[PDB]
RNA sequence: GAAGAA
């Protein structure tokens, strides 16, 4: 079947971004970095989004300044709970920032 | 009556 370098999603490794999945509708960008700035220093956050509705997708998007302080929050939030819902992590295999 | 790369 279909495979590729960085296109493949269930493999991922360790980066300064991690994405989150499985989130409540409820949850806002601001929850998500009180959860996870415990870990270590945080730039930005960003919850992914319907086009059509506005509603939150359930994953959502974390950009640590250290790719250590993200290997941490990785092993840590996943498995967590959040709003009632658990949640899954794991390291960005693409990001929107660019150098 | 998916909880996954934007």
């Amino acid at each position: 079947g279909s495979s590729g370098s960085s296109g493949n999603r269930a493999n991922p490794d360790p980066n300064c971004c991690l994405g989150v999945f499985g989130l409540s509708l409820y949850t806002t960008e601001r929850d998500l970095r009180e959860v996870f700035s415990k870990y270590g220093p945080i730039a930005d956050v960003s919850i992914v989004y319907d086009q059509q509705s506005r509603r939150s997708r359930g994953f959502a998007f974390v950009y640590f300044e250290n790719v250590d302080d993200a290997k941490e929050a990785k092993e840590r939030a996943n498995g967590m709970e959040l709003d009632g819902r658990r949640i899954r992590v794991d390291f960005s295999i693409t990001k929107r920032p660019h150098t």
